[PDB]
């Protein structure tokens, strides 16, 4: 089969169609025109957006295909350096740090991360508990708050204590200026041209921010002696099994950036779409309140029981579902092959996976897969194969997902015991798009169950 391709523009080929503020949302509207699969070219690039179960489910063949760094993971790579997210699974560093990282990033390493994650959480509530009577939260502000300051206690045991500013801490500013400038390279076909000096010298400025942050703070640490339960302590300490080595300082930063750039932003845009759908269904919110009032007991979550609340899991993999706030992931042909019995693939040619558009194949899910309805996720046997990939594939899949659930989840479920929701504006979804996705301008009003804490 010829596989169709959007619509061109000369020279440049397909690359005008990213140049929108939503590229993931246009993506998709492409994949609804044209189908399973279409060829996108830009100069100096070719790719084809996969958006049907029934080919991501070979794409996800690891005998076949390897993940590929996209163009946007590359320019990461410029501040995320080696670490395991914008590392090939060929360097030496991906596997090392992986052998290394997987016991930090258990479902049995989050019970001694779960104290931290309880510490910003009721920052969180007690933010929501002292607001005057009609003024109303700023949804995905407040979740990336939560997330930041989460992934800096457990990660490093540094507090960016975000519920106390109104300005981010100076390394989230720069870090967030990194992501945009990375975003935004995506489109440039002069990058040397003389008038992106300044991006180009912001971009470096950032970069160093970072690194010297990051690098004082494994510095500090090695000085101090200090043994805690967060990721940097396992990484000054762990040795890979299979070489025998410990991670260096300069990978040890690379994996702290990381941890930041890659789990804050998608796991607060979970949280935001999750209490977006929440208050659109109210059904559904109904469900979920009660399951948190039954389950949670006690005036702080302890982990047993942030594992016991089945439903809010649900209520948050049918967010994923409908939004998964990583959309896309990038793989290539380890040797030639033939996808789906129809489209021949050379050694090298490079796939996309369009998460959004995968979870809305109507032969896996049904006709109602705008709707959102968290008892889809009642057994995951029930699941097709590859159906479901919000969290990527293979050995290369999200290292933190048992992270951000745990999150998540302990987080969603102490919203909904302690407060009513109220959808005041009547909100129109509006999804901004960066390295991730989220619903901008999204606002409730949360009426407190005047149930303490202590
Ligand atoms: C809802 C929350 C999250 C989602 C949807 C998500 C999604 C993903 C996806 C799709 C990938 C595969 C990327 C690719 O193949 O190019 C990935 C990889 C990764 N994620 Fe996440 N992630 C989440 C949270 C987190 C958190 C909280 C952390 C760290 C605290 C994290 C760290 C990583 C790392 C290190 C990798 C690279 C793993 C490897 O290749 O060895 N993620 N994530
Ligand atoms: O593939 C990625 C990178 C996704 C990173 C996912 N992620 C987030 C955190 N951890 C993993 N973008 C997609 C979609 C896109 C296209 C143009 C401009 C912006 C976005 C693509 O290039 O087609």
């Amino acid at each position: 089969k010829e596989m169709p391709q959007p619509k061109t523009f000369g020279e440049l080929k397909n690359l005008p169609l990213l140049n929108t503020d939503k590229p993931v949302q246009a993506l998709m509207k492409i994949a609804d025109e044209l189908g399973e699969i279409f060829k996108f070219e830009a100069p100096g690039r070719v790719t084809r957006y996969l958006s049907s179960q029934r080919l991501i489910k070979e794409a996800c063949d690891e005998s076949r295909f390897d993940k590929n760094l996209s163009q946007a993971l590359k320019f990461c790579r410029d501040f995320a350096g080696d670490g395991l997210l914008t590392s090939w699974t060929h360097e030496k560093n991906w596997k090392k740090a992986h052998n290394i990282l997987l016991p930090s990033f258990s479902q049995q390493a989050m019970k001694g991360y779960h104290a931290m994650m309880v510490d910003i959480a009721v920052q969180l509530v007690q933010k929501w508990e002292r607001l005057n009577a009609d003024e109303h939260i700023e949804v995905p502000e407040d979740m990336t708050r939560l997330t930041l300051d989460t992934i800096g206690l457990c990660g490093f045991n540094y507090r960016f204590n975000s519920f106390y500013r109104d300005q981010p801490h100076p390394f989230i500013t720069s870090m967030v200026r990194a992501l945009d400038e990375a975003m935004n390279k995506l489109q440039r076909a002069n990058p040397d041209d003389p008038a992106y000096d300044e991006n180009k010298r912001q971009f470096q400025e950032d970069i160093k921010v970072m690194n010297d942050l990051v690098d004082k703070i494994i510095a500090d640490r090695k000085a101090s002696g200090e043994q805690s339960d967060d990721l940097l302590t396992h990484m000054l300490n762990g040795k890979d099994p299979e070489t025998g080595e410990p991670l260096d300082d300069e990978n040890i930063r690379y994996q702290i950036i990381t941890f930041l750039i890659a789990g804050h932003e998608v796991t607060s845009g979970l949280l935001s779409f999750a209490l977006y759908f929440l208050v659109k269904n109210p059904h559904v919110l109904q469900k979920a309140a009660e399951e948190a009032a039954r389950v949670l007991v006690d005036p702080v979550p302890s982990y047993k029981q942030v594992k016991q609340l089945k439903y809010v899991g649900m209520v948050l993999n049918e967010a994923l579902r409908l939004w998964p706030t990583a959309p896309a992931f990038s793989l290539y042909a380890k040797e030639d092959t033939v996808l789906g019995g129809e489209y021949p693939l050379e050694k090298g040619d490079e796939l996309m996976v369009l998460i959004p558009q995968l979870h809305r194949d109507k032969t896996i899910w049904g006709d109602d897969v705008e709707e959102f309805r968290p008892e889809r996720f009642e057994n995951p046997s029930a699941i097709p194969q590859h159906a479901f990939k919000p969290f990527g594939n293979g050995q290369r899949a999200c290292i933190g997902q048992q992270f951000a659930l745990h999150e998540a989840t302990l987080v969603l479920g102490m919203m909904l015991k302690h407060f009513d929701f109220e959808d005041h504006t009547n909100y129109e979804l509006d999804i901004k798009e960066t390295l991730t996705l989220k619903p901008e301008g999204f606002v409730v009003k949360a009426k407190s169950k005047k149930i303490p804490l202590l």
